[PDB]
């Protein structure tokens, strides 16, 4: 069965810009996390999902069950607040952020040793892939 637990390395970082545009995260920070490279450290733990995507500058930590609505505080990223749920789909992860912007959400899901993530708002597609990784780092 599909599980998201590990520690994955960014690979590939698609179209990144114009999603954090159309989130109108301001002109300052975009120009930082372009720089960026995030990792995902991932627990699946029954239907509860920790799922903390870590920079060296900032982070941003959802945790949530699947299958259940949640108030989710994006503070770091655009500072909005949606009404989240996150399903399954099969062996894909679907993620409906209700809110503000509309077509805002996302699908993560695996092939192999990768973790891909498609995020979406606005008819905006950003696309990242990152690489199932063994060397541990400490963390908040
Ligand atoms: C815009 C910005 C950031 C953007 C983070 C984003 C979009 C995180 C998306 C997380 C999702 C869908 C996770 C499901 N695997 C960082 C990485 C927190 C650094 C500070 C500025």
């Amino acid at each position: 069965p599909v599980d998201f637990t590990g520690y994955w390395k960014m690979l590939v970082n698609e179209n990144f810009e114009e999603y954090l545009r159309a989130l109108d995260v301001n002109v300052a920070l975009r120009k930082i996390a372009n720089l960026l490279k995030p990792d995902k450290e991932i627990v699946q733990d029954g239907d509860h999902m920790i799922i903390r995507t870590l920079s060296t500058f900032r982070n941003y930590i959802m945790d949530f069950q699947v299958g259940k609505e949640f108030e989710e505080d994006l503070t770091g990223i655009d500072d909005r607040k949606c009404m989240t749920t996150v399903s399954w789909d099969g062996d894909k992860l679907q993620c409906v952020q209700k809110g503000e912007k509309e077509g805002r959400g996302w699908t993560q899901w695996i092939e192999g040793d990768e973790l891909h993530l498609e995020m979406r708002v606005e008819g905006v597609v950003c696309k990242q892939v990152f690489k199932k990784v063994q060397h541990h780092h400490h963390h908040h």
